[PDB]
C-alpha cells in the first residue's frame, strides 16, 4: 500500500537530513555560485592551496590524502548514525548488523560524495572550499588517482539528478543487501531491502514523473559502485607499502578486510 | 477539554501499542501469571541459557552488552513513538533530536520497571527473566549496574500505572523543555501543557482512589533524571575497563 511506502520515504528523508549535515541540496546551493550568501575559495594549484590553509579551516599530496581520511571516519559515524534509524536495523543480528556497515559504507560515502561533487571537483571543508579536479589529478605518483575515479563515477551518477529524498531510500537499500559476504541470517535482510526498494520505486516514479525506468537505471549504478570500491582498496595497499610512515584510521581499517 | 484530552489519551495509548511490542500488561502477566520464561540465576542457568534463549551478540561483559543492543532498540520504539505525539513532528527537527538526545534514557529507565520485579528483570523480549541477584552477583564494575534501576522499579511500580497511564507519561518526558540546546520551547511547551492536562485526566479518571498520583508520578521524574546521571557517572568508571561495533554504541 502507497501509504505505508510514502510514510517510509518520509522516514528516511527525515533521518537522512538528521543524520548528515552536508546534503546535496545544501551542496547545489553552494556549487550553483549564484548565491553570495557564502561562495567557497577555490584551491586549484599548490600557491591557493597554501593560501587555502589562511582564511578556511580544514609535503601537500600526503595532507590531502590523510584529509579524506579523516572525513571518511566522520562518514562512517554519521552513515552509522543513519543505519540505526533504518526500520529492522538494529533489530538485525549483531554480526550482520556489523557486516553491513562494513561493506555498505564505502558504497554509501561515493554514493554521498557525488552530491559534493561536479565535473570540475568536490566541495571540501564542509563547503568553505572548492578543491580542482584538475589540481587533485596532479599530485604526486600514486596520489594523482585516488580521487579521479570518484569524480567519473560522480558524473555519470549525477546525470541521474537524484535530489536528498531519492538519496535517502537509496543508501538505505545499499545498507540492506542481503549478498554481502558473511552474513547469517540473509532473509531478514532481504525482507527489509524487499520494502525498501518497494519505497525507491514509488519515490522515484513520484518525484521524478516524466523520468522514466529511473529505478532500473539507479539500480545498475551499483555496479560502478562496487567497482570504485576496488580500485581505491588496491590503490591504498600500494601506500601502505609506498609509505609505511603513513597511518590507517582504526576505524576505516576494520572496513577494509 | 476533557473528551479531547480522552481523545489525545487513546490516540497516544493506541500509538504506544504499535511501537513497544512487549507491554506492561504483557509483562506483568508472564511475571505472575503457560507462558513461562527461562530463568537465569546463576552461573550454569546461563550457559544453557544463551543455548536454549534467542539472543543477539567474560560473562558480565557479554551481559552488560546485550543491555547496549537493547537499549539501541528502544531509542528506535521511543523514536518511532515520538513522531506520533501530537505536534511533536512540527517541530524544528533540531529540537525533536534535543528531545529524543535526552529523554531517550529516561523513557528506557521507566519502561524497564514494566519489565521488573523485586526479584529480576524479563530479559530476552520476555523469553527470560534475569534473576536481580544474579545481577547483583556480578564483578564489582557490572554488579551494581542495574542495581539502582531495581530501586527505582519497586517504588515506580507502586503506582501500579498501567500502559494507558504510561503512554501519555512518556510523552510528558519528551515533550520536557529544560533538555540543553533547544531553540524554540514555546511550542515543546505548548505540548507538553496539553499531554500533562491530559495525564491529570487519565490518572483521575483510571486511578480515582489514588489522591496526588499525578504528583506523585512527576516527583518520579526527578527520580528519572538521577539515574540517568548515576548511569552517566557509571559508565565513566567502566570506560577504564577496555570499533564498527563502537560506533553502533555510541
Ligand atoms: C558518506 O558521506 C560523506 C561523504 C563525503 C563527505 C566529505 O565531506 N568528503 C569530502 C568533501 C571529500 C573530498 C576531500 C578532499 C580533500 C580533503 C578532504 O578532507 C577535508 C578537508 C574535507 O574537505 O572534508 C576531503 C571526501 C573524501 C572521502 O574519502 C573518499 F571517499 F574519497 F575515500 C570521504 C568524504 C569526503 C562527508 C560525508
Ligand atoms: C521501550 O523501552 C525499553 C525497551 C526495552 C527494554 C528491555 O528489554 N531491556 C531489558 C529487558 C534490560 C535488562 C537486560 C539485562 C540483561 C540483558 C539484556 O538484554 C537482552 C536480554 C534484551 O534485550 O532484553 C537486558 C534493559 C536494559 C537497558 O539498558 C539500561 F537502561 F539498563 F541501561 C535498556 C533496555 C532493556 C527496556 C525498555
Ligand atoms: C582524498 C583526497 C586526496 C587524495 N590523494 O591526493 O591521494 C586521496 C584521498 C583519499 O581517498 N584518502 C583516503 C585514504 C584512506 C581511506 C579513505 C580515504
Ligand atoms: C545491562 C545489564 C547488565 C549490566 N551490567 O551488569 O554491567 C549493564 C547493563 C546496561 O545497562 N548496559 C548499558 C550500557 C550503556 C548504555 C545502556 C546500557
Amino acid at each position: 500500500e502507497s501509504a505505508d511506502l510514502r510514510a517510509l520515504a518520509k522516514h528516511l528523508y527525515d533521518s537522512y537530513i538528521k543524520s548528515f549535515p552536508l546534503t546535496k541540496a545544501k551542496a547545489r546551493a553552494i556549487l550553483t555560485g549564484k548565491t553570495t550568501d557564502k561562495s567557497p575559495f577555490v584551491i586549484y594549484d599548490m600557491n591557493s592551496l597554501m593560501m587555502g590553509e589562511d582564511k578556511i579551516k580544514f609535503e601537500v599530496a600526503i595532507r590531502i590524502f590523510q584529509g579524506c581520511q579523516f572525513r571518511s571516519v566522520e562518514a562512517v559515524q554519521e552513515i552509522t548514525e543513519y543505519a540505526k534509524s533504518i526500520p529492522g536495523f538494529v533489530n538485525l543480528d549483531l554480526n550482520d548488523q556489523v557486516t553491513l556497515l562494513k561493506y555498505g559504507v564505502h558504497e554509501i560515502i561515493y554514493t554521498m560524495l557525488a552530491s559534493l561533487m561536479n565535473k570540475d571537483g568536490v566541495l571540501i571543508s564542509e563547503g568553505q572550499g572548492f578543491m580542482t579536479r584538475e589540481f587533485l589529478k596532479s599530485l604526486r605518483k600514486p596520489f594523482g588517482d585516488f580521487m579521479e575515479p570518484k569524480f567519473e563515477f560522480a558524473v555519470k551518477f549525477n546525470a541521474l539528478e537524484l535530489d536528498d529524498s531519492d538519496l535517502a531510500i537509496f543508501i538505505a537499500v545499499i545498507i540492506l543487501s542481503g549478498d554481502r559476504p558473511g552474513l547469517l541470517n540473509v532473509k531478514p535482510i532481504e525482507d527489509i531491502q524487499d520494502n525498501l526498494l518497494q519505497a525507491l520505486e514509488l519515490q522515484l516514479k513520484l518525484n521524478h514523473p516524466e523520468s522514466s525506468q529511473l529505478f532500473a537505471k539507479l539500480l545498475q549504478k551499483m555496479t560502478d559502485l562496487r567497482q570504485i570500491v576496488t580500485e581505491h582498496v588496491q590503490l591504498l595497499q600500494v601506500i601502505k607499502k609506498t609509505e609505511t610512515d603513513m597511518s590507517l584510521h582504526p576505524l576505516l581499517q576494520e572496513i577494509y578486510k
